[PDB]
């Protein structure tokens, strides 16, 4: 097996600048070349290291022949640097942003947000990581040797045509059920191995799929200890036997490594339409962990952080967001899925503006509302009316889940989140925006099933 590719950990230079070049190159999958896009390389991207309380300037050079944007998913930053669809970077041009980092330690990520094309641009290879550090986390003495006992694990599916190229289409079927493939990548490699020292191994897990939900576990059923969600540390570790991860979500887990006992990180079949077709009808390996007989220094502390109680809900502004899909698109798309793949597409379970929030397909010129700055609001997001999965993401914040799809959140999901599950039911989140966003650079709120976002399931809002 190939070794797990380890993204470079990138910090500022003497001018306080980080350079990111967006460009086309080539990658090899199963022996066959494909055109791919990457940040500072051919595919995927570096891990940008940020420090709470410090500002960094990022110089972003678009060397593609089409327009793109660069969005920092999970970062609490003003709209002007948020890199939503209004944050255009012309082909052959450059945009610079200054990020004033003001949130706790977390694994965030970055990716394109081009209007109507975010799914294609992510599918072509663009994604990178953000590692935010703070003073609190350093004192815990977690595993922290990058590429050794602290590793990022970006998991993505793709499908390829016979000629070896990535086979991306936004069409009636994918607008309805999402773009998904038959090949699983881990930091861009197929089923890599990672050598790890005896003791604790920290995995920063990102579901970077367009549409496919994941469910992590180990091949020999050793537990995962969840220590962090999208927005940072949980108050205490939470032991789990499996870990569902929606599109765009991150979790950090610790797992024990013992001499002479290799095991695989795997993903278990999910109950999502289209996602349990071979090879994903069965547990699917993500990466092999190969124990090395050298002692690892990291700890799993009993206490990680302090999590504040939920405040009172009385008096808070309520904003209701009703997700919907044109009945026609939903029917046509699902029929096409069933015709192609049959019953296995439900195992365990104009289209360009067909998906909507509050009856409206995304209008970039018309933010739907102006949210308060520095005030808690309660946002109620409903998927009642269809049975599709909508991981709902809100820019400019780390929120607390009050109810996830009609039930209180599980413990590992009760901390700081930027995504909430919505699937045929109603979710409620407690959100606060610390930064402004004007109409010309609005925050987005949308489904992170990228084909739904690109066909209208997104709104802009100001702060
Ligand atoms: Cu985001
Ligand atoms: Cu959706």
């Amino acid at each position: 097996r190939p070794t797990l590719p380890i993204p470079d950990l990138l910090t500022t230079d003497a001018r306080n600048r980080i350079q990111l070049t967006i460009g086309a190159g080539q990658s090899t999958f199963g022996g066959k070349t494909a055109t791919t896009w990457g940040y500072n390389g051919n595919l995927l991207g570096p891990a940008v290291k940020l420090q709470r309380g410090k500002a960094v300037t990022v110089d972003i050079y678009n060397q593609l022949t089409e327009e793109t944007t660069l969005h920092w998913h999970g970062l609490e930053v003003p709209g002007e640097v948020d890199g939503g669809p209004q944050g255009i970077i012309p082909p052959g041009g450059k945009r610079s942003v200054t990020l004033n980092v003001d949130q706790p330690a977390a694994t965030c990520w970055f990716h394109p947000h081009q209007h109507g094309k975010t799914g294609r641009q992510v599918a072509m290879g663009l994604a990178g990581l953000v590692v935010i550090e703070d003073d609190e986390i350093l004192k815990l003495m977690l595993p922290k040797q990058w590429g050794i006992d602290d590793v990022p694990v970006i998991v993505q599916d793709k499908k390829f045509s016979a000629d070896g190229q990535i086979d991306y289409q936004l069409d009636v079927m994918t607008a309805a059920v999402g773009w998904f493939g038959d090949t699983l990548l881990t930091n861009g490699a197929i089923y890599p191995q990672h050598a790890a020292p005896r003791g604790w191994l920290r995995l920063r897990l990102l579901n970077g799929c367009n549409a496919r939900s994941l469910n992590f576990a180990t091949s020999d059923n050793r537990p995962l200890y969840v220590i962090a969600s999208d927005g940072g540390l949980l108050p205490e570790p939470v032991k789990v036997s499996e870990l569902p991860v929606l599109m765009g979500e991150r979790f950090e887990v610790l797992v024990e490594v013992n001499d002479n006992k290799p095991f695989d990180l795997v993903t278990l079949p999910v109950s999502q339409m289209g996602m349990a077709i071979a090879p994903f009808d069965k547990p699917h390996p993500v990466m092999r962990i190969q124990p090395i007989a050298i002692s690892a220094s990291g700890a799993l502390p009993d206490t990680l952080s302090s999590l504040p109680a939920l405040p009172s809900l009385e008096g808070l502004t309520v904003r209701k967001l009703q997700l919907s899909m044109d009945p026609m698109l939903d029917m046509m798309g699902m029929q096409m899925l069933m015709e192609k793949y049959g019953d296995q597409a439900m195992a365990g379970m104009d289209f360009h503006h067909a998906n909507k929030i509050n009856g409206q397909a995304f209008d970039m010129n018309k933010p739907m509302f102006a949210a308060a700055k520095g005030q808690y609001e309660r946002w109620v997001i409903s998927g009642v009316g269809d049975m599709l999965l909508h991981p709902f993401h809100i820019h400019g914040t780390q929120f607390r889940i009050l109810s996830e799809n009609g039930k209180p959140p599980a413990a590992h999901r009760a901390g700081w989140k930027d995504t909430v599950k919505v699937e045929g039911n109603v979710s409620e989140v407690l959100v606060k925006f610390n930064h402004d966003a004007p109409k010309e650079h609005a925050y987005m709120a949308h489904c992170h099933l990228l084909e739904h976002e690109d066909t209208g399931m997104m709104l802009g809002f100001t702060v």
